[PDB]
């Protein structure tokens, strides 16, 4: 089997791997629309009870099923619990990765366009008017990816856009064609310090944004002054565990995969919590602090919450691009943000393919090269499916990267946790260990953890299910009927390498 070759190596792939476009778009997003500081402490609890554990419990099967030579769910479920069945539901550590796949490197492809844009300084020109600012970039935006006037159903995405798309497509190939240590790490040494630097160079220059509608820094107390009344909002708490699993790649199958490359020997805990931490770090402290403040500083928190609900994408690359346009540079400032989010995004992209390519390597026996070949062709094919359908994208990060990942993180957890047993997991968990994990979370991890997520999946059900079957839209049943057919695709392949093996 491949590995890591340094600890740091290891560290800075697992951070490339959490730290995404979730940290910098997403996470903006859910803190805004929840009433900011509101949102921090349930965001922080969940951190605790959820984030911290399952990230030990994937880091602990990766590398538990890495040492027998297997990197993905379908086997590992196999060698933690013998049935069938376990194989069935380890299918969908590859259909979750491969789904979420699909639309997220087609956003990253944005960043990139819009990255060379705002290089190249071929940028909408703003003349006090707030709809005569963001205008422009609006219609920059839905020009770049083909939003119809009104809600139709075909997307027509410009040519740059597709080009663009295929680019990133090869580079995600050629990283991802060089291995685990000459590949992904070689990689992550350099984009994550990259990242982190460009980062804070913009968290300092957002910081210096007055103007008479307000500042940056009343941003930052909006985003850190405390709300209690939110506390009995379920919605909150909800938001709060979502954008946990979204931000730490929970339930992706990711944190397996990259964990299935770490030595029998090697220490997973103060590994594991570093990446978590560094993650959190970048995710309150850096994404937290430019949009929102930014927002907040040229309109106000009023109107910057408004512009929150209005979008996940509306803030990043409209309001925020618009924003600099009013400033001095503001078009090369563009550029490193959305450049910071390409990085941002690759580093994690690649991650979320790795599943599938190990899976392709290890159960198939296929060489590295025709893995992520055939990885890359299945992706990009798919990826017309969220370019030229309305409402595409939308259902596939519902379905995957919503309910999936709580889904399948319910699922690793109880597997094991529960049926390989308590005792033997966290023994797992521990051995080797730099540092032990405190024994309360033994605790967290067997009874609180698992009771919450059920309840958790028991009321997005009950909310969910009426709602399912009356849609009107034909593009989410089109879409729902191609990500099933993957899932039956991906099933024959684990038949295909359970028949190989015998
Ligand atoms: C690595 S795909 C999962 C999402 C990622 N953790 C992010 O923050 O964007
Ligand atoms: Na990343
Ligand atoms: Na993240």
């Amino acid at each position: 089997r491949e590995h890591w070759a340094t600890r740091l190596g290891l560290i800075l792939a697992m951070a490339g791997n959490a730290v995404g476009l979730g940290n910098f778009l997403r996470f903006p997003v859910q803190a805004a629309e929840n009433g900011g500081g509101a949102f921090m402490i349930p965001y922080i609890i969940a951190f605790l009870l959820v984030g911290i554990p399952l990230m030990w419990i994937e880091w602990a099967m990766g590398r538990y099923g890495g040492a027998q030579g297997h990197g993905t769910t379908p086997a590992i479920f196999y060698l933690l619990w013998r049935n069938r069945f376990a194989k069935i539901l380890g299918v969908f550590g590859l259909w979750i990765p491969l789904v979420v796949a699909i639309y997220y490197v087609y956003i990253e492809s944005w960043t990139l366009g819009f990255a060379i844009k705002f290089l190249v300084g071929l940028v909408p020109e703003p003349p006090t008017d707030p709809d005569s600012i963001l205008r422009p970039f609006k219609e920059f935006l839905y020009s770049y990816i083909g939003v119809p006037k009104g809600d139709e159903p075909i997307l027509k995405p410009s040519l740059f856009a597709y080009i663009v798309f295929l680019i990133t497509m090869f580079i995600n190939v050629s990283i991802l064609i060089r291995g685990i240590s000459k590949g992904i790490e070689r990689f992550a040494k350099i984009a994550m310090p990259t990242l982190f630097i460009l980062a804070v160079f913009l968290v300092i220059r957002v910081f210096l944004l007055e103007t008479p509608n307000g500042t940056a820094a009343d941003g930052l107390n909006f985003l850190w002054t405390p709300d209690f009344e939110k506390l009995k909002d379920p919605g909150v708490w909800i938001a709060a565990v979502g954008q946990i699993f979204a931000t730490l790649s929970l339930g992706f199958g990711a944190i397996i995969t990259y964990a299935s490359y770490v030595r029998k020997d090697q220490d997973i805990v103060l590994s594991g919590l570093t990446a978590a931490t560094l993650n959190e770090k970048a995710e309150v402290i850096l994404g937290g602090s430019i949009s929102i403040p930014a927002a907040v500083a040229f309109f106000g928190v009023a109107n910057a919450v408004a512009i929150a609900k209005a979008g996940a994408f509306n803030l990043g690359f409209i309001t925020l691009p618009a924003i600099f346009s009013q400033t001095a540079g503001g078009t090369f400032l563009g550029f490193l943000w959305f450049f910071l989010l390409f990085f941002a995004g690759l580093t994690s992209s690649i991650a979320i393919m790795q599943p599938m390519i190990a899976f392709l390597e290890d159960e198939l026996k296929l060489s590295r090269k025709h893995a992520v070949l055939w990885t890359a062709a299945i992706v990009f094919f798919s990826a017309h499916l969220v370019m030229f359908l309305n409402k595409s994208l939308d259902e596939m990060d519902f379905w995957a990267g919503t309910i999936g990942v709580v889904f399948f993180g319910l699922t690793e957890l109880i597997i094991f946790f529960w049926i390989f047993g308590a005792d033997k997991a966290w023994e797992e968990i521990n051995r080797g260990g730099i540092i032990k994990v405190p024994r309360i979370y033994y605790y967290v991890m067997r009874y609180i953890t698992p009771a919450f997520l059920a309840v958790l999946l028991v009321v997005w059900a009950r909310e969910y299910i009426p709602k399912i079957m009356e849609e009107t839209h034909w593009t989410v049943w089109i879409t729902r009927f191609y990500i099933i057919g993957l899932f039956l695709f991906l099933t024959f392949l684990v038949f295909l390498a359970e028949r190989r093996r015998n």
